């Protein structure tokens, strides 16, 4: 089994010119490729090329008036970037922000591809911009282009039309634009733990409560865990996993799974507030490898402490090539929020997952 890594530096083009220090670096990624050298496993994965994503593939997911807009950030002077920008929540712009964006999607696609013709078992990217606040007609939240929804738009173009994604979202933040973008969708499986705190948490909405379950043919295929009033850490993730995450992903039988893999969760970011460790995402990550005959594509999202994301991110690529799982640290009784977040989830999707029964 090979596992597959896309990386390019021409991703770090994308800056913030006003305030250089935002916590969305250009060396996120480059700190995260130069930790998997550091620790030998580059080597270990076959290498696949980055490429653009077109404005064919955009439109899988947006409107053609928003990825026009951000298309034409490509030739405008700083003023009018800074105005642009400052019409979104929370984004900054530069002239290489476009096809930063178009990178991040087109080294996806290649890396779905790679695993859905089987010249890899599965997948890394390390890719910036993220992806997963993008809507279908606008930018959010660091994001410009949703690169997970249109990696399982762009997966079920070459298969066929109802292939079964699994979309795992463990970025401490909602991925408010991949619900929105599957909410009536039976073929894309959408996942998301993340800290919500009664709506006060970005993105500050109450469409992030477990009680959103998708809309239409897609009631049931959207599963909100929401985290309240508590320094989250491996013990309740473990348990939001064992409880709800596996026993529906392994009824829905995917047969791709993408993990919008934010490690904003992790000890030391400085912006989630929780406590999952290096180890955690291990673990995560070589649970998931059970589904999907072990197709799974890890899609960097957010996280903001370079040490905590490059040592987290790269365990991760660790768990693919198939190497044992470090221990965890003795999980301590769940937070007792956690419990009642489980327990709420585990009421609103009981009615459309046997497993949960
Ligand atoms: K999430
Ligand atoms: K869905
Ligand atoms: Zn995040």
């Amino acid at each position: 089994p090979i596992t597959g890594l896309v990386y390019d530096q021409r991703m770090m083009l994308h800056h913030n010119m006003w305030d250089s220090h935002h916590p969305e670096l250009p060396q996120r990624i480059s700190r995260i490729f130069s930790r998997h050298e550091e620790l030998r496993l580059l080597s270990r994965c076959h290498r696949i090329p980055a490429r653009l994503a077109t404005e064919e593939e955009l439109a899988l997911c947006h409107s053609s008036k928003h990825i026009s807009i951000i298309k034409s950030s490509e030739h405008m002077k700083p003023r009018d970037l800074n105005r642009l920008g400052d019409e979104y929540n929370s984004i900054f712009i530069s002239n290489e922000s476009y096809t930063c964006a178009l990178l991040a999607a087109g080294s996806c696609f290649n890396s779905a591809q790679a695993i859905l013709t089987g010249q890899v078992r599965n997948a890394v990217a390390i890719v910036r911009p993220p992806g997963h606040h993008a809507e279908k007609d606008t930018a959010c939240g660091f994001c410009f282009f949703n690169t997970a929804a249109l990696t399982a738009r762009y997966a079920q173009s070459i298969t066929r039309e109802s292939l079964r994604v699994l979309i795992v979202d463990w970025d401490v933040h909602h991925g408010n634009g991949t619900q929105h973008i599957f909410e009536e969708d039976d073929s894309v499986l959408y996942i998301s733990l993340h800290r919500y705190e009664d709506g006060a948490f970005f993105p500050n909405s109450e469409d992030a409560n477990y009680d959103k379950v998708g809309l239409g043919k897609g009631r049931g295929y959207n599963v909100n865990i929401p985290w309240n009033g508590g320094k989250m850490g491996d013990p309740e993730y473990m348990a939001a996993f064992h409880h709800l995450v596996m026993p529906i992903a392994r009824e829905f039988a995917p047969e791709l799974v993408l993990v919008s893999a934010g490690f904003d969760a992790a000890r030391g970011d400085p912006l989630g507030g929780f406590q999952v460790t290096p180890e955690g995402y291990a673990h995560l990550t070589h649970q998931l490898m059970s589904l999907a005959a072990g197709r799974v594509l890890i899609i960097l999202e957010g996280g903001y402490n370079l040490t905590s994301i490059s040592e987290s991110m790269s365990m991760c690529t660790s768990m693919l090539l198939g190497d044992s799982p470090p221990s965890l640290d003795h999980l301590t009784p769940l937070k007792t929020s956690a419990t009642v977040s489980i327990n709420n989830v585990l009421r609103a999707h009981a009615p459309f997952w046997s497993s949960l029964r």
